[PDB]
RNA sequence: CUGAUAACUUCACGGCGGGCUUGAUGUCCGCGUCUACCUGGUGAACUGCCGAGUAGGUAG
């Protein structure tokens, strides 16, 4: 109950709302919240709490085979009652559709727009520090945004973003 | 359009007498049934009042 100002602005691709409500009040990761989550799902008036998700991807509405309609009625009073001013949190969620294209590619909605294929990356992409966080990583061409020369793939040391390894997907002229 | 045409078989009645199936008998020996199993009431018919009362009544 009553995570305390929901502050953010647009173009965000939804993993980082659950980081920004990480990092208030003193918290581990998102295991806790994401528990006290699914606890509250299995709390009052409620009945398709067992298929929300456990780790730190999959919080995505199209991961599972079925459970689509239920990760969208878990997202509806996952911002009502439990936000003081609920804020812009359905339409974030990267769903699915039934469109196609012509060469017979999955198309797939944000809120308004159509990737070209539901494969792109979804694993090592690179990340860029100093905003929380985009909208437009995890796919095939998105790199800079104004600011360039920012690949920061992480062959030194641990901790070079100050985030906190929540999001951090990082290992050890025309464009 | 018939081996064609027609056609009363009827009346009467005592089966009876007698009678010992018997004697004897050993069905026995042996025996591993077992392994694995979800029945599924969400919150839902809630709170008083009189009477000593696990009886009885009485409210919206």
């Amino acid at each position: 109950m009553f995570l305390q100002r929901p502050k953010p602005y647009s173009d965000e691709s939804l993993e980082s709302f659950f980081i920004r409500v990480a990092n208030k009040n003193g918290y581990g990761d998102v295991h806790r919240f994401l528990e006290a989550t699914k606890r509250f799902l299995q709390d009052i008036d409620h009945n398709g709490y067992q298929t929300f998700p456990t780790d730190i991807t999959r919080i995505n509405p199209y991961s599972a085979k079925n459970s689509s309609s239920a990760r969208t009625a878990s997202f509806l009073k996952l911002a009502q009652l439990t936000f003081n001013e609920p804020p812009e949190l359905l339409g974030l969620a990267i769903n699915r559709t039934n469109m196609k294209y012509s060469p017979s590619t999955s198309a797939v909605v944000r809120g308004a727009e159509v990737f070209p294929r539901s494969l792109l990356r979804t694993h090592s992409i690179p990340c860029c520090p100093l905003c929380l966080r985009e909208n437009g990583y995890a796919s095939y061409l998105w790199h800079f945004q104004g600011y360039e020369y920012c690949h920061s793939h992480n062959v030194p040391l641990i901790t070079t973003c100050s985030c906190g390894k929540e999001f951090d997907y990082r290992v050890s002229e025309a464009a």
